[PDB]
């Protein structure tokens, strides 16, 4: 049973395979990242899995050049370099003879050289682009941002830059935003120094995997587009950088003022957003390279066919301390307790799938490739993916985004739970949890978010339409975030000393997966769906709201959409009805069928408009407040920026095609949980 | 049990309704089409169906101007009307008091009045095209083709007529294609005479269903697009006329003679290509005009939540005395036999559901909008599609349509009928049936043809990969299709006296659906697809070694889906050993899931290059030579008049790039016969 599953969860353990997994760097595609999927396959093997397989893929990476560095430059009249930014980060005490630690650098960046002058974007968003382009009349073909990290991913920062004539990206660290008031930097606190950079990807790949094989396993016969056709790859350079070269940079600005507080940092700098008062050297390759996915087997023993699947990535920027090496060393625990249950004569109810994702740094290709391959096995027999990315990226409490259908199965989950938080010995974790972070949408309950994009889960939920959730600790990003500084270390003594947050995670995740691979009728409850799209449909309905001259002249009818929420609430009542009154394989096969298919129906296999690989119409993210924008995208992103727009009839026809098509899915998706015959 | 079912099918039964549903025209939109599916919709209440709905839909028509009438007319230097065609077919006897016989139309044609010169382009075929063209540089922009009927479907000839410049069109029937000797014209034989005229729509719509809403239901609040914006409508108008008005057009032809025998038919004519030695009039409007399907339901007994569809159209052209009305009585005597045994306490053990559609006559449009409203439904719980349209177009045997999945099914079901053939009387239908109609594809067994597109089953095996047959009497199209002509007195007097192969043709349609929805495990051979994979992959591979330098040049290799194609041959093999040997319904389930879900598995989301329709890898029709081309029709279609291409390498590359497309499509579905974990 469960408890014996949970107590045999051990934080000694979890610390044990921290340590082991964040002794060298771990980056996707390289020899050591191969050797540690070797390990965790006879490890897993040893713990007692069914089987143990590697898939791998080929495909395309991005590396700096190990002999023409990149680095940026401050050039006078006469073309001499004044300044040169860092070229490596320090690496921090006793690791100072770690071999193939990569530099900083923004994978999939063009190579090139640009000469130009700085333009400060703030947070390079949406928000801030209408700032300068909009309000202050400034303009950016041929100038280069210059934005700092924070607010939005990355990749629409860049994007952003493209769309608005920029030639050039540079991204650096602000300490307003990563670095906490009152700590002390690493070594001796959890704060960022100015020498830390954080790497990342700049992709827009809006869920298509591997950017050479949209739709496509890339397995050892795949056609591969050209460089040139590829989906999602920057046109313009882009570089990270430290807050001590940043200062360096934007120190010399001048031209316009900053419009507010909000857009100044919290260098001793003016903030001057330019134009005026800079040279990129970049020579980053991108290559063809094969990556390795470890999938575990713990074969059920009633139903075979049905697919519960923890999964993780284990490809780290540098160490991965943090990110993800909390996160599967997590997963290694949780699979020896299972393999351990199971070497004393026990099985699981559903399969349990456990995988060790490679190259999600590089825009969750492991995961995506090997979903590719096996989506038909996955839409048809998949109930649920439980993510197991960073444990911990904070100490406060817990934070979890899953889908509707999963509320009570963490409700329940968490009541049975003790909390590990200070002044909370002896209550639960249900209590700990609504205590520090309540649910704004009422009442005593605590708050679970949206599942949005950029982790593992991706191609899982948006794509294919399975059920997915991920639970970790979080604060009230993290500063050491894709830095070199993100180690055991900082784990072992900033973070969770006990390993005691790591172990709460363990049992969440763990007893989620147990929940769902051994309860009788699936613990999904489609009530709570149809109160969150009552939500979703009344914001919705309010943005649309601030333009009533244009719904009363094009006739934006809503009456469709409450229409299917209000029948999705009475047949989803109708349907548990049932499901408490009832005996009989056949009909609990049915019934979890119906269960399991309920976020399947939710997929449109027409996807979003212009984003064929997100193709749920209710979650998913927008195309352009990217995790920051709303549910039902498609008609959210119908109406942005609307009165902008050129063809007034014509912008608010694809308003009400987008609230048909939201209707339509809503509809059809209750009906799947109507009587079958 | 299946003996009892069979002999309650009674052909007086059949004769009764046949005559019922030909009293009156049941064109698609009409009062009279409404009524009779009201009709349907009691009597198969009262037959014993445990629900019986109408399910409606909003939808593109067309009909001729009841008050400006369309015609063609030859033209003097002085613009005078010297030829009129007639303006409706002259009724056969005892039906002139008809009221509401639309008059010859091709449905669909925009209107307008175009003036020019003639030119014959034969069946208005590809190849016929590449005639003109390529070889003797005939040119059309500003002509106006004339085509007979013919060899391809019609709406072809027209996109072919528009592709090459054209601005009219003008089909005929000629005796060549409609006139078997030696039988005499209606009403004494079933030939077509000088004033029958071939209706029939003219869209080309790859699938997409009701023009205005593709990939949607076109329910009370659905989105239509602007006509200027539909899926498949001509830009050139089109008119048909009998072959009496097609003399008098033809007769004074000039220019170029026709290159072949194979160019003219059997009018007393001289078959002038032209160009020169004509002014058409069309007035037809399009407006969106509700359907009403009829959908009948007998849920079962042991697995409720599995469908057995079988289905047909009711909406005619005009009488419809063979096509549909043949098919739908066949259809009601099926659903009151089905319900006979209810009566008796009985029921089978998948559910099945009876459809009477609408609208088939202007593109497959009820069919098609009740599959994309219930397509969640279909695809999770979808067992199989029997198509019930036209029973019989000949007298001399069987013709079977399907999906290999059912090749065994359909011998069985054979071998226990009895022949109803002359010269075959104590002899069963498997027996005639093959003596009649050998397969070329070795050895001692009938033929069976693949299953292409053009009538209902097409949204259900094409879009949705349901698992899908037809089965019909035939001849060694028929002259009278789509003419008044086509009456209850053309089938008792001429076709089927007896009713006898309108009763074996429900036994065969009846006992497929019986055997379906009954037996324990369905009835479907994986190995049987493992044979034409290989079959298909051959012929595609020798289509491509007409090019061998180029296949060296490029490096084009069928390595991959032989691969494919071999590892499909051994899981469906092992795949079939373990259904043998195996007990406990959730592994029957399982077994029957995966023996489900194997058409399923041979979608491609993405569906095929600019036919997001037709998403089926190995069948499906060709963009070009429509059911004419090949199997795996991707690589076909990359393949087709390649040596024209502009770029080689680029139009090599999409060859290899739907090699590897169709390699993984077969390892993906061999792979969900694999064991499950
Ligand atoms: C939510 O569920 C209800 C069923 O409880 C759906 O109501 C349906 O609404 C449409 C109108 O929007 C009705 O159409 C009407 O059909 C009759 C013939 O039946 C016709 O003569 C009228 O002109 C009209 O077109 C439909 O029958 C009605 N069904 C009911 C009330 O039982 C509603 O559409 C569902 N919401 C969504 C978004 O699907
Ligand atoms: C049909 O099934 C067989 C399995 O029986 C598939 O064979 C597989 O083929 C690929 C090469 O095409 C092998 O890849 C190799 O992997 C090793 C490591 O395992 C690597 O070091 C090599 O460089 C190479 O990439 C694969 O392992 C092999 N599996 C076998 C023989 O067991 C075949 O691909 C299947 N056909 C299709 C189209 O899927
Ligand atoms: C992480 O732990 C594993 C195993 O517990 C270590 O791998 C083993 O190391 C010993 C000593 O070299 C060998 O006997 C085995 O060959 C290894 N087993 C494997 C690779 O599965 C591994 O070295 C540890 N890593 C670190 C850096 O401490
Ligand atoms: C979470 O727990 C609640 C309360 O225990 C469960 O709801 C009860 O479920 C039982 C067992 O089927 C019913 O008999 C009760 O009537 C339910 N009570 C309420 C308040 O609804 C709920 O099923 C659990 N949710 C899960 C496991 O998904
Ligand atoms: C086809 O058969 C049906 C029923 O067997 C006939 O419909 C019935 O006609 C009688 C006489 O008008 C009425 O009592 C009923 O109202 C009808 N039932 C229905 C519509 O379900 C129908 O008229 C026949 N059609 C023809 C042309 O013969
Ligand atoms: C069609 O009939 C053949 C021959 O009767 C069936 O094949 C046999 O099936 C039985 C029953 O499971 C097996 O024990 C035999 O070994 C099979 N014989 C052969 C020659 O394969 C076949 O199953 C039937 N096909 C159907 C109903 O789909
Ligand atoms: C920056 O790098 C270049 C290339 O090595 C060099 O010429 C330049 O002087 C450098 N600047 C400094 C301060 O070293
Ligand atoms: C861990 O816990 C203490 C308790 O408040 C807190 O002060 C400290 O900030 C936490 N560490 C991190 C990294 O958040
Ligand atoms: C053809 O129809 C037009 C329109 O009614 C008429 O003017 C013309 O003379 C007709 N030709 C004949 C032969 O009646
Ligand atoms: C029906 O049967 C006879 C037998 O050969 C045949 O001569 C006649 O052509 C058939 N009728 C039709 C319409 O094919
Ligand atoms: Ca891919
Ligand atoms: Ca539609
Ligand atoms: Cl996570
Ligand atoms: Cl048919
Ligand atoms: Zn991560
Ligand atoms: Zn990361
Ligand atoms: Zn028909
Ligand atoms: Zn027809």
């Amino acid at each position: 049973n469960m408890k014996a599953f949970l107590d045999e969860l051990k934080a000694e353990n979890i610390k044990k395979f921290l340590y082991n997994f964040t002794q060298i760097p771990h980056l996707a595609g390289t020899e050591q990242n191969f050797q540690l999927a070797k390990q965790i396959q006879s490890q897993w093997k040893e713990f007692g899995l069914d089987s143990v397989e590697l898939a791998h893929y080929d495909v395309l990476l991005s590396y700096p050049n190990k002999t023409h560095p990149n680095y940026i430059s401050i050039i006078n009249e006469d073309g001499n370099e004044i300044f040169n930014t860092s070229l490596f980060e320090p690496p921090p005490p006793g690791y100072e003879n770690v071999s193939d630690i990569v530099p900083p650098f923004s994978a999939f960046s063009p190579q090139g050289m640009p000469e130009g002058d700085l333009v400060y974007v703030n947070y390079a968003r949406t928000e801030d682009f209408f700032k300068l382009e909009r309000d202050m009349k400034i303009n950016c073909s041929g100038k280069i941002v210059i934005a700092r990290y924070g607010k939005v991913f990355r990749g629409n920062k860049v994007k952003n830059a493209q769309l608005a004539g920029a030639k050039g990206v540079i991204l650096y660290s602000d300490p307003a935003d990563y670095f906490a008031p009152g700590v002390k930097s690493y070594p001796d606190g959890w704060n960022l120094p100015g020498g830390g950079v954080q790497r990342g990807n700049i992709l827009n790949l809006n869920g298509a995997g591997d950017p050479l094989t949209p739709g496509y396993p890339a397995n050892e016969y795949a056609y591969r587009r050209g460089i040139a056709e590829a989906v999602g790859l920057p046109s313009i350079p882009v570089h990270p950088i430290g807050y001590y070269d940043a200062q360096k940079l934007l120190e010399k600005m001048g031209g316009s003022a900053p419009p507010d507080s909000s857009w100044r940092g919290s260098l001793k700098v003016p903030y001057n957003v330019g134009p005026g008062f800079v040279k990129m050297h970049i020579h980053s390759t991108n290559e063809v390279t094969r990556i390795y996915n470890v999938i575990g087997t713990l074969r059920g023993a009633v139903e075979p066919d049905r697919y519960v699947i923890l999964g993780g990535h284990r490809d780290s920027w540098v160490f991965g301390g943090i990110d993800p090496q909390s996160g599967a060393a997590v997963v290694h625990e949780i699979v020896r307790s299972f393999g351990t249950l199971k070497k004393e004569g026990w099985r699981p109810r559903r399969t349990i799938l456990f995988a060790s994702w490679d190259a999600e740094e590089f825009g969750l290709l492991g995961s995506t490739e090997w979903a590719e391959e096996n989506s038909r096995l996955l839409q048809e027999r998949g109930v649920a993916y439980i993510n197991a990315d960073s444990s911990i990226e904070g100490n406060y409490t817990l934070r979890v985004d899953c889908t509707p259908l999963m509320y009570s199965l963490v409700h329940n989950l968490t009541k049975e739970l003790k909390s590990p938080d200070e002044g909370f010995e002896g209550k639960s974790l249900y209590e700990s949890w609504t205590k520090k972070s309540p649910s704004p949408e009422f009442s005593g309950m605590p708050r679970i978010s949206k599942l949005g994009s950029g982790n593992d889960f991706e191609v899982f939920f948006q794509r294919l339409g399975i059920a997915s959730g991920r639970a970790r600790y979080t604060k009230n990003g993290y500063p050491l975030y894709h830095s070199v500084y993100e180690t055991y270390e900082l784990v072992e003594k900033f973070y969770d000393p006990m390993f005691k947050y790591h172990l709460t995670v363990a049992q969440v995740r763990g007893g989620m997966v147990f929940e769902l691979a051994n309860s009788i009728v699936l613990p999904f409850d489609c009530r709570d769906y149809a109160v969150v799209l009552r939500k979703y449909a009344d914001k919705i309905y309010s943005i649309s709201m601030k333009h009533p001259q244009e719904m009363k002249t094009y006739s934006v009818s809503f009456d469709s959409l409450f229409s299917a929420v209000k029948n999705f609430t009475e047949i989803a009542s109708k349907f548990s009805e049932r499901l408490q009154d009832f005996d009989n394989p056949i009909v609990l096969r049915m019934m979890n069928d119906q269960l399991m298919f309920l976020e399947r129906a939710f997929i449109d296999p027409l996807g979003l408009p212009d984003r064929p690989f997100y193709r749920h119409v209710i979650y998913a993210p927008s195309s352009h407040n990217k995790y920051a924008g709303e549910s039902f995208p498609g008609i959210y992103d119908a109406l942005f920026d609307i009165e902008s727009k050129v063809d007034p009839s014509k912008a608010w026809g694809e308003v009400k095609r987008q609230i048909y098509v939201a209707a339509f899915t809503v509809q059809a998706a209750a009906e799947t949980l109507s009587e079958v015959a």
